[PDB]
């Protein structure tokens, strides 16, 4: 009701904004498609909503909502549930469209991404062309080294992702420094298979 | 009027959110029950409201609202009224349900809690099983030592609590360092009766 | 229209809040009176409003609104108009009721106050009983020394004041350190006539 | 619809605010004119709007909206598109009226300005009287030296500008320190032709 009415009303304002700025018809369609995928006809102020509840219910809700994400990703599946919960409560849902460059090589990285659904392509000068899909994550290397991105990552399909900011990543690893090692091992494995070696891990 | 209408409208959005995420019927009931207890059919933007007033009226209102809390808790009852007021204006009302773990042992603590109404259980590896009830507080030990929580605390009944963040606790003790001692003495007493000794107090 | 309707609607929510907390009839009247004095039947989101404009119009508006304040107070009347403007744009309007203690001796001070209209009483252990009225200011001593308040200040009548936070005071004196001296001289004069001497000025 | 209704409604609140403060008729007209120029009958919460989208669409939208600004200004036209995008996403649209002093000499500078449309006059004690117009920028010297403004800049016509804060300027030059040199060269050229020499560039 108010959730479906909010979607319509908010989308209307998007239409008037695009009209005001005279965006072309293809660009408008693209934005429309993204809106459909990202919100699916409803809008919630999830912040305000979760902010009315308490810690325990928020945590119970986030665990319920991400059951498949958690169970399909060994890093989350085998870890301390308190660590899992601390990660989940800071994740932000994002949708990307095919061809979008989620991450650009060389740039400075402020987030990593957990793939709920979709396929992306890790691209590099080298020619290394590796896919990643449901149950994996990426963008973690630059958060561990605080270097620049080691590759570009491009959306092949529509991608439903959950992002985690560099600040929250670090706040979580402060409390659970055990799990930093689990990220570094895979990060090393991955760099290894694109002729890279970082002494920082 | 607008306060009762706000509750209904806000709860409706909660229902649509739960529906959207397909939460089970028991979880929905649990969230409904919490809402009833936490808001009791009305919603106020207490922030905005208090922000329209001045310092003196805010302080007069918070003292009126917490008269029983203040008078039933010797730490507040016997102290400097300016200290009391400074604590009260920073307290945040929270409701917990039976079985909820308000605090987990070993974790890092960012708040303590004053019990307006309810019973909680301080749980520890040891086997020490102590209850606390109306007029007491907990969660203070980790704010004084900045260690990890010394025990878990679990709600036995519905609990009406007022929380105080670690930042506000410290801002208040900066202005009134006299009262830090009053927290440390009880903290020592409590650690003593669970075979703990911290040299930090 | 929407400004008068906002006042009514906002006051209604205040009434429901007071009712919810069961405040006594005298306290309710007091809050009602304050509301009348503070808002005079209208409410504006002056922030949002001024935020739609630019720097030059904001500055022109604040100067227009405070013409009598500026012209009646020699510190503002004789100074650099850019300094005046920088002070004015950071001032916050506040109303106090008779008997209110605006400032308490011994406490830590985070603001000073410019009197638009009203009489206050500077009170001290000593017995020094000095009035201040339209065109003067107070609360500046603790901002210059960062000590504790040197006296208590109490509202004799309804007081229309403009407050300035310690952060903004300092940001303004950074840009115009010339004017710090003008505050210190009066501050010294005032301390002198209550048997105080601070070497910090 | 809601965008045109928002403009009207917001302007109405401006009228009631001006009425409340008893602004004169000329000042009211001036504010009305600014509103027309600045919003052109529509209001969007561009923040909220762009915040519903993702990084790639925001970036695509900002590039589309500023095509003429980017293509007419060699600094942007010939640079790395990622640098351009990083600048554009932080720019804030502002409108100034004829006679307005956008920048005052001697003051401390917290922003620079890119001229979308309009003519301004760089004024100095000296007597140097230089115009700048569509496709140029100003206010950059104080951001590079962190001194005081080297001149005053005054609007000759209505000016459509995009401002960039000192914090964002620096965050962008951190990532692309190559382009600081491009600002310094012009800054030196400009100081040279008003008998100034700063060793800081
Ligand atoms: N699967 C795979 N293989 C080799 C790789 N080299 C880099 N990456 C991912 O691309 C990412 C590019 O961003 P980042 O360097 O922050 O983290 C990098 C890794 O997640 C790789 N991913
Ligand atoms: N009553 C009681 N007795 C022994 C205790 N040992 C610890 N606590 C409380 O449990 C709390 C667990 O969180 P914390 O360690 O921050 O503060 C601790 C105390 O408030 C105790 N409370
Ligand atoms: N008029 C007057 N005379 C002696 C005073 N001694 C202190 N004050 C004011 O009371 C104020 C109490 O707060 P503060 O010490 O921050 O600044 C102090 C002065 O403005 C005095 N005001
Ligand atoms: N065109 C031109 N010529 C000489 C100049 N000397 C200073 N400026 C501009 O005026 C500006 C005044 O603000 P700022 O000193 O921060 O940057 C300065 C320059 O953009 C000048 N602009």
């Amino acid at each position: 009701d108010s959730s479906r009415r909010q979607y319509q009303e908010k989308y209307k304002q998007v239409e008037q904004y695009m009209s005001f700025h005279k965006l072309p018809a293809d660009f408008r369609q693209k934005i429309h498609d993204y809106y459909e995928h990202r919100y699916q006809g409803k809008m919630f102020d999830e912040d305000s909503i979760l902010g009315e509840l308490n810690g325990p219910l928020r945590e119970e809700i986030v665990n319920f909502n991400c059951r498949k994400l958690v169970a399909s990703m060994p890093l989350f599946a085998n870890a301390d549930p308190n660590f899992v919960t601390a990660m989940l409560t800071k994740l932000k849902f994002e949708v990307f469209q095919p061809g979008d460059y989620i991450i650009r090589e060389g740039t400075i990285g402020k987030k990593m991404y957990f793939i709920q659904h979709g396929v992306v392509s890790v691209l590099t000068k080298g020619n290394k062309e590796m896919k990643l899909s449901d149950g994996s994550y990426f963008g973690e290397i630059c958060l561990l080294t605080r270097g620049r991105r080691t590759a570009s990552v491009r959306a092949d399909t529509y991608c439903r992702l959950y992002s985690l900011s560099v600040d929250n990543f670090n706040e979580v690893l402060e409390e659970y420094p055990m799990m930093r090692r689990a990220f570094e091992t895979v990060a090393i494995d991955r760099l290894d298979r694109i002729g890279k070696k970082n002494s920082i891990l």
